[PDB]
This record gives C-alpha cells, sequence and structure tokens, in this order.
C-alpha cells in the first residue's frame, strides 16, 4: 500500500495473507476469507503450494490471534489468462474452516452484476509495499476513488469495465501495489474488487478484478 496508513489491528478480518511456494519468502499476495473454508484472490497469485494466515496484523510474528490453513485446492479461473491478466481471480479451500471469531471472519461480497460508479472512495487494504524500497510487516490501507474507465482504457491493454475496475487519482500518491495483489478493495465495506495490477511505479489508475462478475463461478466453485 502506497501513501497510506497503518490499519487498526483486527479492523478488517477476512484478510489473509498468503505466501506462495513452500520457501520462505518465494512469493507474497494478499486475500480475504468469503467463506470459513474458502479465501478469495487473484490467480496470478497461483503456486504449488499456498500457506494461508488469518487474524494477523504483523504476518512476521507467530501471533496469538492467528489461524494457519494450506489451500487445499488453488482453483484458478477457467479463462485466466496470464498473458494479458484477464480473469485475475482464484479461490483458495483451505485444508481445513478456520475458527470463526473476531479476528478471523468472512468479509461481505457484492451482488451479482452490481458496479461502481466513478468517484466512488473505497478502501484497499495489504501488506504489500510502500514503496520500490519498502515494505511493511503489519497491516496497511488507504483510501481510493473509482476512476472512469475510459482511463485504463487507454493506459492498458486488455481492459474489460465489466470484468475489471480502474481505480485510484493519478493526482494522488496512494496505491495498492506489489505484494498486495489478491488483496481486497472495499466499497461501502463490500468487496467489490480484488488487487490484479499496475504500473510498476505504482502511479495510478490501477486496475483491480471486478469480484460482481464471477459470483456464479464463485457460487458453483464453492458449491461442492
Ligand atoms: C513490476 N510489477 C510490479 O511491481 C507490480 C505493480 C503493481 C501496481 C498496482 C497494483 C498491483 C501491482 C502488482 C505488482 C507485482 O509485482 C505482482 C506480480 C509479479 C509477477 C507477475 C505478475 C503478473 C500479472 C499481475 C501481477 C504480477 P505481485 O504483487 O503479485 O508480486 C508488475 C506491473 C504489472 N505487470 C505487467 O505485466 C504489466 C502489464 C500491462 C501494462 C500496461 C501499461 C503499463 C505497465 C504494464 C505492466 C506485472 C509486473
Amino acid at each position: 500500500i502506497i501513501g497510506g496508513r497503518e490499519s487498526r489491528p483486527h479492523s478488517r478480518p477476512y484478510m489473509a495473507y498468503l505466501q506462495i511456494q513452500s520457501p520462505a519468502g518465494q512469493s507474497r499476495c494478499g486475500g480475504f476469507l468469503v467463506r470459513e473454508d474458502f479465501v478469495l484472490t487473484a490467480a496470478h497469485c497461483w503456486g504449488s503450494n499456498i500457506n494461508v494466515t488469518l487474524g494477523a496484523h504483523n504476518i512476521q510474528r507467530r501471533e496469538n490471534t492467528q489461524q494457519h490453513i494450506t489451500a487445499r485446492r488453488a482453483i484458478r479461473h477457467p479463462q485466466y489468462n496470464q498473458r494479458t491478466i484477464q480473469n485475475d481471480i482464484m479461490l483458495l479451500q483451505l485444508s481445513r474452516r478456520v475458527r470463526r471469531n473476531r479476528n478471523v471472519n468472512p468479509v461481505a461480497l457484492p451482488r451479482a452484476q452490481e458496479g461502481l460508479r466513478p468517484g466512488t472512495l473505497c478502501t484497499v487494504a495489504g501488506w504489500g509495499r510502500v514503496s520500490m524500497r519498502r515494505g511493511t510487516d503489519t497491516l496497511r490501507e488507504v483510501q481510493l476513488r473509482v476512476q472512469r474507465d475510459r482511463q485504463c482504457l487507454r493506459i492498458f491493454g486488455s481492459y474489460d469495465p465489466r470484468r475489471q475496475i480502474c481505480v485510484g487519482d493519478r493526482r494522488e500518491r496512494k496505491a495498492a501495489f506489489k505484494g498486495d495483489s489478491g488483496g481486497p478493495l472495499l466499497c461501502n465495506n463490500v468487496a467489490h474488487g480484488i488487487v490484479s495490477y499496475g504500473k510498476s511505479s505504482g502511479v495510478p489508475p490501477e486496475v483491480f478484478t471486478r469480484v460482481s462478475s464471477f459470483l456464479p463461478w464463485i457460487r458453483t466453485t464453492m458449491r461442492s
């Protein structure tokens, strides 16, 4: 998170920290609990081995509030295209159900096809980098304004306004960044987006996956 603030501890109990590929420090991503047995995140974060940490604030400490679970299944969206980064969404079925409590619980999702008006203020959270040189051990968050789709349609090649969201006013140094991938974009406290990608500089507008266009698939995949 660039230009944000440290989050009040445990104020976003749905936050999940992902470590992809056993090797400690091999790859980091964010995600969010949607049910006691499922975590939603980005498909470009896929790996053969994913360790999930729920209930954390400082992910570099084995906190009493944490619950550690491995991804039993890492289900990439069937039409995920890593080259164009389209359909960047993935469901992680946890090896075991979390014990739901004040520090670990699901987040509300948008209804099917729910959109977002440009100018709306949303919040994204994560343990990603705060700059090219600095990262963070603790959860941070920042408020960003939804942008008109035309901006991302000009900047990013394959953008689809139905399946993606254009976020971040270029006039402010605030945005989700490297390591925040997979994390949620909360608009009116509902998880409308998943951090997908943006410029390597971190200067917005940036692209989020629009959760509301994938409800049928999410439903089906979870209706196991
Ligand atoms: C150097 N970068 C970044 O520092 C970066 C910037 C971001 C800016 C805003 C929001 C999220 C961001 C995530 C990252 C990453 O490095 C991700 C990461 C690692 C490896 C492969 C990935 C494949 C798809 C999505 C995330 C990926 P990571 O977070 O998973 O580690 C990323 C910039 C975006 N990328 C592009 O090809 C890309 C595509 C079209 C573009 C069009 C215009 C300008 C830049 C463009 C850059 C990938 C690497």
